This record gives structure tokens, C-alpha cells and sequence, in this order.
């Protein structure tokens, strides 16, 4: 198949929903912590659903479209990567009641919603485990999971297969037909409570027969809905056209990064590796890539580029002028800053004298032009190198095209008309400043 068609116009806001908004005090567990606690694996900052329904506006000043959650299934961790019950949002979030307030809101607003699909692994306190930890071999669940013997021992290593080894995130044996009705079920009920689409967590870890069953279990329900899988090196596999619409696009994220923060990668480098991607991703999947610069598994955007708040609106400037779907990390269009996981996992601030308005107002330029340029869309990308610190990114349609060229250096000029993916734009001669941008259109 293709992508759904509506990837080409999405915009992504990522909410890890502990940390988005806490409006519901009766919601709060009674080891909360402060709003402004530092981040750990341990804590709860109170989070709720209701905190995003209320702040839905930020999203869509923003230039926001459309939102990726992470789990928000019933769990004993603040990530919820270990649910314990699929079919119930986690008490400390809300309701289904809730839940379904924040579709109706969201369908008013024009925005969908894609939730974190957590199919390899449960946690250690689901139901099921529990079950065969307590009656073992006796456990109707036993063939649920993988448990080498008894009793079931976590510690010092655990006797049973994990995700990664995590005592607490026993893995699903998708290899037992119940496991897998249980979690084509899961697919199918999530869509039936309105949900827009499903991003899949390490699916590396399962497989491609799976997997195909899954696609054909979600685009029963509606074609429309989006499976976007995470995959940290190439996608190819996951764009054949029986699993996925798109992947995270983490080589897109080291490709930028790279070039305007490390330093290590030159314009050249950059335009070569992103031609490379483009070449790869198979026809009909580009608008599908959702596309990213950071994450609640990466460090910040800000602090990778070391507090340069110039050089990170350049990262902001690459990701919005590449095909497929861009996506901003909750807090990062503020300024947030930390380290990798769980630094990154900070509660957003809502008292805007801690905002960066320069990041903000930027990347709502960089999302405004996107958003009025049909070619910044639906439009066919081309990587095109200038000089080490300047490159370009060309969306063509047809007779209609728009660039964003990108400099990392003190100043350049660009002869727009002697650069043949160029010089349609009738442009003649911009001149950048130092970490400067420039958005041409036909
Ligand atoms: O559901 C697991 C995990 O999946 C995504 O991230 C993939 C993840 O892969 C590697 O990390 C592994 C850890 O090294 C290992 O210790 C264990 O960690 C368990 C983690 O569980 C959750 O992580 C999710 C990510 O959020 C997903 O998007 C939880 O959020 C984390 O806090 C725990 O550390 O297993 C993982 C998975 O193999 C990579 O090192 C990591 O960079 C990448 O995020
Ligand atoms: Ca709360």
C-alpha cells in the first residue's frame, strides 16, 4: 500500500503524559512529588489527561496536528512501558470517561491522536504474570510468557525472557496464538475508543508475521488509521507495505544533529546521508516518516546543542523542511533542557517567564511557512550541499517549489541562480547572517 494521505499535512506534539499538565488533584498519588522535581525512574509528578485537554491550545498555537502518547495504559512505572491491564487508562490519568473527552475535544480541534503500542512485553504486576508467578505451571498463563523455571526469580538475573533484560518487563511469547488474540484485540479496542493510530515500541523485538497480522487488523478497521513504527537505524523493513506507514526517523535525527550541534558531519555529509534515507524509504512511504529531533529516550534538544539556542532553531529549520511528518517533543519548543531518560522526562512549566519565546516563536515560523507552502507538504525532497556550512532542502511539486537553506556558519551568500535546484525560485543572491535561514518559495 502507501501512507495514509493525511501524514502529508501532520504535524506531531510528543507528550510523555506524567509530565504534560496536572489538572486533576483527586488524581494525584499520595507519593507525588512537587511540579518541579527532577525526573527519576521512580517518581510521579501527577500528570493527567485532563491537564492535556486543558492545555490543548498551547498544541495548536504551536502548529500542532496531531499527538503521539506514550503508554497510557494501567502501569506501575511513571513511563508505563510495564502495563499490568491493557483495557484500563492508568488510575493516576483518568477515566475512559476522560479518555473520550479528550478524543471529543480533539475531533473539535481538528487534531488526531496516535497511541504507544507495547506489544512485546507486559509488566511484572499485569495480571497474567502475576497469575503464573503465584500457580506456575498450573497458570492457564504460563505459555503467556517465556519462564525458563521455578519459581519465578527476578533477581540477581531474571529466569525468564524480558525486554532487555528488565526483571520488570516480562516479554510477551508471541509466538502462543492466545498472546496474539490478545493483542490484535488490544489493536482493534483502542480504535474502537477513537484513536488515530497506533506507534509500535520496539518492534524489532517480535516479528514480521505479526506484525503483517497487525497491519491487517488495524486498516480492517479504517485504511486511514496510521502505524508508524520505532526504528532506530533503517527503516526499509518496515516500509514494504505490509507492516508499517512510516518509522521514527532516527537516522534523520542523527543526520541533523550531527551537522548542527556535534560538528562532526558537513554540509556534504549531511546532504549525501539525507539523499541516501530518501532513496531507501520506498515510494509512497516519505510523507509516512515521522519525523523527529529528539524524544523521551534521547537527550534534550537544547542541552545536545549545549544551551545554543541559534544553532538548535537550525535543527528546527532542517526537521520542518523534510518530507514526511515533523514532530516536536513536549517542552522542547520552550527550551526545556536535560540529560537522556529520565533527565528528558522533566514536567513541562506552564508559567511563561521560564519560556524561551526565541524557540517558541521560531518554530512556529518554521511549522507557519510548512503549513501555507503546499510543496513544504506534499512535495518531493532534494538535499543539496553548498559549501561545508550551508545546505539546502529543495520540495518540488511540479511547477511549483519552495527551499529552506540552512547555514551553520558566520555568513554566506547564495547565488541562487547559478544552483540548478535553485534557480526556479527566482531568488537571485540571499544572503545569510551568521546561523542564518532562509524560506523561498516560487
Ligand atoms: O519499552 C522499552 C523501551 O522501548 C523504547 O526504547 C527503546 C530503547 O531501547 C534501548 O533501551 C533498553 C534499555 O537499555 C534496557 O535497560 C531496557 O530499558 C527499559 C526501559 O523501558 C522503557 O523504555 C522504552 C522506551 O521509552 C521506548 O520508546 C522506559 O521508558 C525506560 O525508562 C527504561 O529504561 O530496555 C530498553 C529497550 O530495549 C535503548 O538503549 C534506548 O535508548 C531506547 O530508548
Ligand atoms: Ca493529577
Amino acid at each position: 500500500v502507501t501512507a495514509p494521505d493525511w501524514l502529508a499535512d501532520a504535524v506531531f506534539y510528543q507528550i510523555f503524559p506524567e509530565r504534560f499538565a496536572n489538572a486533576d488533584p483527586s488524581l494525584d498519588p499520595q507519593n507525588v512529588v512537587p511540579w518541579g522535581s527532577t525526573p527519576t525512574p521512580d517518581n510521579f509528578f501527577g500528570g493527567d489527561l485532563q491537564g492535556i485537554i486543558d492545555h490543548l491550545d498551547h498544541i495548536v498555537a504551536l502548529g500542532a496536528n496531531a499527538l503521539y502518547l506514550t503508554p497510557i495504559f494501567e502501569a506501575d512505572t511513571n513511563h508505563r512501558y510495564d502495563a499490568k491491564d491493557y483495557f484500563s487508562i492508568d488510575h493516576r490519568l483518568g477515566t475512559l470517561e476522560t479518555f473520550h473527552a479528550l478524543m471529543a475535544e480533539c475531533r473539535a480541534r481538528g487534531i488526531r491522536i496516535v497511541l504507544d503500542a507495547v506489544l512485546n512485553h507486559c509488566g511484572d504486576g499485569h495480571w497474567a504474570f502475576a497469575d503464573v508467578v503465584e500457580n506456575e505451571a498450573d497458570s492457564a498463563y504460563v505459555n503467556w510468557f517465556s519462564v525458563e523455571g521455578f519459581p519465578v526469580t527476578a533477581h540477581p538475573t531474571p529466569n525468564y525472557r524480558t525486554c532487555s533484560g528488565c526483571y520488570y518487563l516480562p516479554k510477551w511469547n508471541a509466538y502462543n496464538p492466545e498472546v496474539r488474540h490478545h493483542h490484535l484485540d488490544v489493536a482493534r479496542y483502542w480504535i474502537d475508543q477513537g484513536i488515530d493510530g497506533w506507534r509500535l515500541n520496539v518492534p524489532y523485538f517480535i516479528n514480521h508475521t505479526f506484525w503483517r497480522e497487525f497491519r491487517t487488523a488495524v486498516k480492517g478497521k479504517s485504511e486511514d488509521l496510521y502505524i508508524v513504527a520505532e526504528e532506530w537505524r533503517s527503516p526499509v523493513e518496515w516500509l514494504q507495505g505490509d507492516t508499517a506507514d512510516g518509522t521514527m526517523n532516527y537516522t534523520a535525527r542523527d543526520l541533523i544533529l550531527g551537522f548542527t550541534a556535534d560538528g562532526g558531519i558537513d554540509a556534504s555529509a549531511l546532504a549525501a546521508g539525507l539523499n541516501a534515507l530518501h532513496a531507501e524509504i520506498p515510494a509512497g512511504f516519505h510523507r509516512g516518516m515521522l519525523n523527529l529531533l529528539g524524544s523521551h529516550d534521547t537527550e534534550r534538544v537544547l542541552t545536545r546543542h549545549a544551551g545554543d539556542v541559534e544553532a538548535a532553531l537550525l535543527s528546527y529549520a532542517l526537521l520542518f523542511s523534510l518530507e514526511g511528518a515533523p514532530m516536536v517533543y513536549y517542552g522542547d519548543e520552550v527550551g526545556l533542557t536535560g540529560d537522556n531518560d529520565p533527565g528528558c522526562r522533566g514536567a513541562m512549566p506552564w508559567n511563561e517567564e521560564s519560556w524561551n519565546t526565541r524557540l517558541l516563536d521560531g518554530i512556529r515560523t518554521f511549522a507557519a511557512f510548512r503549513a501555507h507552502q503546499p510543496a513544504m507538504r506534499r512535495g518531493r525532497q532534494t538535499a543539496v550541499a553548498l559549501d561545508a556550512d550551508t545546505i539546502a532542502i529543495v520540495r518540488s511539486g511540479g511547477d511549483e517549489r519552495a527551499a529552506v537553506i540552512v547555514h551553520r556558519g558566520e555568513g554566506t551568500t547564495v547565488d541562487t541562480a547559478s544552483i540548478p535546484e535553485l534557480a526556479p525560485l527566482d531568488a537571485d543572491t540571499v544572503v545569510l547572517g551568521p546561523l542564518g535561514t532562509a524560506s523561498l518559495a516560487t
